[PDB]
């Protein structure tokens, strides 16, 4: 059901992939065409096999060398599809960690929308990385129920999927409506806990019975908002389809002025392989073009074939 954009290429030869490579940069003078028709078109793990190979040949390192021959975002781009998957989370969870000047953005989209597998694992990559600790760096970089949420979301443990019980429903929903009146600033432990920790087919139940109990949804309530209200969002949105907040947040990357790169490239790059073909389904179903027409329009050159081939989906 979960399908990506990008799978393993057939007949896949690395050491060809390297000599390539080592073509379109030797010189003065820059291919990037054969480049991003290459990478493009491999998937996460064959680029890793082809940086290796690449070295063997030419006893240079294949992402260091694609620094000085690139530019901008194309560059970016590039560099950031040589990331392996195992890190990349871990990576932009790092790179957004700034004690003040920390993106929220990027830490609860992460954390919002990754799976309990997905969260352990990013968990170790980036202890094993950066000699830390996740949580304590989130801990030491936020504050207030943002933070708490957080931490909550980040024991990867919510509950599995069982039979529904409907008066508990009453109740959540109940518990979350009257935390809502209060504006998410009162017993935040509870709602916290109803929102960060109960499974995802009880919380959609939730929804509903809460809609019936208040007249909105509970989108409404929270959309001027804070960090905990922007999570509280992220977080229910990914409750009721992570492809969808996922195609949400790549809008918004362009609707306005100018572009967000920053998270086009890496809602992209980290999708690519799990399930950016769903999230083109929910952008075309709920925004009414294909994503390859926004990414046509809001980026340009190089950086935009490459990000178009990634993606695919024009006749969406
Ligand atoms: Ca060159
Ligand atoms: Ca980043
Ligand atoms: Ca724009």
């Amino acid at each position: 059901a979960l399908r990506g954009t990008v799978t393993d290429f057939s007949g896949f030869d690395g050491e060809a992939d390297a000599e390539v490579l080592r073509k379109a940069m030797e010189g003065l003078g820059t291919d990037e065409d054969s480049i991003l028709n290459l990478l493009t078109a491999r998937s996460n793990a064959q680029r890793q096999q082809i940086a290796e190979e690449f070295e063997t040949l030419f006893g240079r390192d294949l992402v260091n060398d694609m620094k000085s021959e690139l530019t901008g975002k194309f560059e970016k781009l590039i560099v950031a599809l040589m990331k392996p998957s195992r890190l990349y989370d871990a990576y932009e969870l790092k790179h957004a960690l700034k004690g003040a000047g920390t993106d929220e953005k990027v830490l609860t989209e992460i954390i919002a929308s990754r799976t309990p597998e997905e969260l352990r694992a990013i968990k170790q990559a980036y202890e094993e990385e950066y000699g830390s600790n996740l949580e304590d760096d989130v801990v030491g970089d936020t504050s207030g129920y943002y933070q708490e949420m957080l931490v909550v979301l980040l024991q990867a443990n919510r509950d599995p999927d069982t039979a529904i019980d409907d008066a508990q429903v009453e109740l959540d929903a109940q518990a979350l409506f009257q935390a809502g009146e209060l504006k998410w600033g009162t017993d935040e432990e509870e709602f916290i806990t109803i929102l960060g920790t109960r499974s995802v087919s009880h919380l959609r139940r939730v929804f509903d019975k809460y809609m019936t109990i208040s007249g909105f949804q509970i989108e409404e309530t929270i959309d001027t908002s804070g960090n905990l209200e922007n999570l509280l969002l992220a977080v229910v949105k990914s409750i009721r389809s992570i492809p969808a907040y996922l195609a949400e947040t790549l809008y918004y990357a362009m609707k306005g002025a100018g572009t967000d790169d920053h998270t086009l490239i890496r809602v992209i790059v980290s999708r690519s392989e799990i399930d950016l073909f769903n999230i083109r389904k929910e952008f075309r179903k709920n925004f009414a073009t294909s994503l390859y027409s926004m990414i046509k329009g809001d980026t340009s050159g190089d950086y935009k074939k490459a990000l178009l081939l990634l993606s695919g989906g024009e006749d969406d």
